[PDB]
């Protein structure tokens, strides 16, 4: 079923390509000929934003809903937020500074014809620092290596999410989560399609170092608790090593008196890194344990049950 | 009381023995003579598992309930998501692939109509890595000193539980447990028997080392918190026996000097070790608050009545 | 105002004085006069003590309700066991091997009259292990500091219960809880009685080196957070220790060059203390969260309002 | 719109002064002209000041609230307390040795007429240890790089809550937390002006040395989860600077080996600096994850609306 469609975008002191963004936003979903809502979110912006948003909330004949914050919560936060006041159905997930082309929204819609639960966009051509290439690379394989299904872009945020799912994720318990990932967890029906991609024109980019460290950590530990028991691995691994070089020390003693000069220190110096491996292994358990409450006051579903079957 | 019974299998990715599972399963039920039903727990299963489950579900008078999930959560996911669904008492959970002789099926049946809550098995000649052995000694060790009644082998998938005890269960916020053990904490009357052991044949084995050391510190934790104790135990000890250390290396030194050349980098040390058995005492405290939250967050029922009395 | 009064007693292998105790119980609520019934909890006692708990059970006319367990769970898991299955008012909880004389029951609901929602025992004479008695005294003050109010004997478990705090313990999320600690911390009106103390005359002491450390342990993280603080404190301490170590051994590097042979290794050694300091503090400021999360998960109330005056 | 107004004060043994205090207190509201109501919250204060409380009750045409508590909960919670039993809208906090002068409670209500939600007070040419003066800056710079907007003094308690806001902090979960900072986090329009500052006078201050780390240190975590986050970055450059030491040295041994007689212990030394990096990186990992339970036990409103228009 497909009623009533809004647009939820987020904007973060945006304003000098974002009358240009209203235009083409207004130009598609005319074009798309369903009945259409816009919600833009913003996040505290300095410049007048704000001004731009209550100019356009004036402006009659225009489904433009104007909400803005008192504080910058982070853009997941604005999502949420816009997801909060949402009207009708089939929400659409925009960038800001028309990083991602408008002008696809009804394909997507298109596609949400076909029936599939959550619309991702693949972002092909996306160009970004190598190491960055590198690391959305590792974090790709290791999100189908834990979900077991591969998803093509995880930072692209043109998405689609039907009422139900944003109800479910407007349920959860769950503070600083990452859209996208959340979605595919609650997902029945999901797939992809490739999107042009083009850089920013008038603005500039808004994640700084600090910020794109917060977001890549929020996503890695909304992801899983794998990373715990690492660290349990690896202080085993320097327990084992501590036990071996103690070992060798024995073997040593019961050989020549003085190995590379008084080896005496050497005695005790091994089994400090034995006792360190232990310390190690202690913080895995802790780890551990801590994953477990916060699987637990995360409220997350234990099976989410795709179908059933009755003779 | 015993009534319709119905038996819990979770699967995945065992469609190769899938169809002679099925007909053992169903020989073993029409000999038991019990009004009956099966539910098969797929775990989004790479294969066409899924499709054999529908094909068995198109086959005409069939008992079985497929029901089929969107990801590989695990196995006692699968089983507690099977639990959900269950229909009648005393649900059984069997094997994917044939590793338990599905024929026994009857005898755990036959031992619910003793009275017995829990029916697990005492799986015999049951062989595996031999540290893996060692494992399971120490493991069953370890939850028969903390429930203070001894359990055969915890591992065994093939258990019994009756209706009560799986909506215990159900009830429960807990997340990631382990069904066995949780079972055998929320038992009225428990028992085990002895029964015959089998390869996986066609099938092969998806426990990896990965999953072996998540599930055994699955088990671990759900069972108790102690070994945070542990280690504050452990910690204390070595801060003792560094402090011991160091008074005996100071009481040296002012007894006489020139005996070694750099022993005062070993007082030096004799002090560390103590920091370092201090640092252990500071994770056994952290450690205890982590276990009163995991025993405050999984809302475990303190208390569970054996049998109550109202005299009048 | 006063009603049916219960008498809630666990009891763990101590059939051996059983049958008395049940006598003196009887006799003593008897000469009271008011309604009585008695509650008595088998812990998963391995003797035939359930054999005597069913026989009292089949013994027409007696107020007894018989309850025993699948498990060993703890004492403090009975009393609240039996707490479960409260009726009437006034619980009494009392001690099973007849450590503390039951014939002063009255006494307590006698002093119930006056109006106080909490009656405690002081248990005079007392003996102990010395070591056991500073501990005790030590706690008593910590206990007396934290509460801001003193409460004699901590060990006592002879103690009296109204049905509203009664309820309030039941709602409470907590689990491995202090009983008579939390009874105090859910009081408007409490006091203290001194009563003769008796030693264990058939029974033995049912409380091991692991069962005592188990107790106190829960104790004292049931009464506060404040021991991860002195974490924090003891790792500040190590810290600016060995951060004087490295300004004195920079001062001896100012000084004659060579200082007890070789003190590079020494220089190095301290600021590895240093480091061992800065791990200790990071230990405190997880302790501080941790603490915080125990108390909000806890779900203690903020403020217990004693009472509220209007113009 | 501003209505009926109520002044909060908490109280701990502050009786000497306390007759003043009313006297100057009841003066002031006098003189502001608007209705007006007064709540004294005693936190069971050891001296007669619940006496002089219930005297002040029995005052014909009193304001005043008295509410007494069992226990000395600590100061946040006290005001807390005074705002379950509030009325009217503008609540204003204010202390129980007059350190902060009353008689500027009509300039708070005067600027409440402005419109702004959250009136703060500067405390102009205050006076306290140096070190806590440095204490008190560098959390300012903390707080306003967190918060993004800088506000003068945190630690005053004069300070200016509208019913809306008062509602929003009774309704969270939130255990132990401080008024100001989650006040200035849920704020819609705040502004602070600047206010004389007296000494205690005939009272001393209550707060000790282990009071303030206390209070501090609860600042710091109701304000953010960053330290944590801090600790593995101190932790990453530290297992940096080891790794580099470590293949430094060993270069140095292969380019030479008699440059120093016992180097070996450096390269010793410098593997175990690795460790103690990788040591502090188990401690952000984990401290990050408990910064998460954090967030979601507290249940924060993740967004708060600052203007909402709905177009038409
Ligand atoms: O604190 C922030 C930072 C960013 N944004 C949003 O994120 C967008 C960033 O757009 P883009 O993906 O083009 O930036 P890039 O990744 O290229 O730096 C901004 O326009 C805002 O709408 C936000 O809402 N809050
Ligand atoms: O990710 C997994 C792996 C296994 N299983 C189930 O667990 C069984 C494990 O089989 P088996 O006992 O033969 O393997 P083992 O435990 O001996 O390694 C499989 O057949 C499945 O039914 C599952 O549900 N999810
Ligand atoms: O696991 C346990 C241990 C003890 N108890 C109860 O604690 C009593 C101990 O009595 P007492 O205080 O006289 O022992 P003591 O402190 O002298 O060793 C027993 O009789 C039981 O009723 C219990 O219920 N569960
Ligand atoms: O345990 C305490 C200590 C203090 N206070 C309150 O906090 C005030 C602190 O006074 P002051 O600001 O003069 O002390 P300072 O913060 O300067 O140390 C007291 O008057 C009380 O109203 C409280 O409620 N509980």
């Amino acid at each position: 079923p497909i009623k009533k469609v809004s647009v939820v975008i987020p904007v973060y002191n945006e304003q000098e390509s974002l009358p240009e963004l209203i235009r083409r936003t207004t130009t598609a979903c005319e074009s798309l000929g369903k009945a259409w809502e816009i919600l833009l979110i913003d996040d505290g912006s300095s410049d007048s934003s704000a001004e731009l948003m209550v100019k356009a909330s004036q402006e009659a004949d225009s489904h433009i809903i104007s909400i803005l914050l008192n504080r910058n919560y982070g853009q997941h936060a604005a999502i949420m937020a816009g997801f909060s006041h949402v009207s009708g159905d089939l929400i659409i997930t925009l960038d800001a500074d028309l990083q991602n082309p408008p002008e696809e929204i009804p394909r997507l819609v298109a596609k949400a014809d076909e029936g599939f639960d959550v619309v991702g966009t693949v972002r092909q051509n996306r160009q970004d620092s190598l190491f960055r290439k590198s690391a959305s690379k590792i974090i790709n394989l290791l999100i189908q290596r834990t979900t077991g299904k591969a998803m093509g872009d995880y930072g692209c945020m043109l998405r689609a999410y039907r009422r139900p799912i944003i109800d479910t994720m407007l349920r959860c318990h769950e503070r600083s989560t990452f859209i996208p990932i959340l979605a595919n967890i609650f997902a029945r029906r999901a797939t992809e399609i490739p999107v042009h991609h083009a850089e920013r024109e008038f603005g500039d980019s808004k994640y700084s170092f600090m910020r794109l460290i917060n977001l890549m950590y929020d996503l890695v530990t909304c992801l899983t608790t794998t990373p715990l028991r690492l660290l349990s691995l690896l202080g085993s691994v320097i327990a084992i090593g501590g036990f071996s070089l103690s070992v060798l020390l024995i073997v040593l003693r019961l050989a020549l008196g003085p190995q590379w000069a008084a080896e005496g220190v050497f005695m005790l110096f091994a089994v400090l890194f034995t006792f360190i491996g232990a310390q190690f292994i202690g913080m895995g358990l802790l780890g551990e344990y801590i994953g477990r409450i916060y699987n637990d006051v995360r409220a997350r579903p234990r099976y989410f049950v795709q179908q059933v079957i009755y003779p």
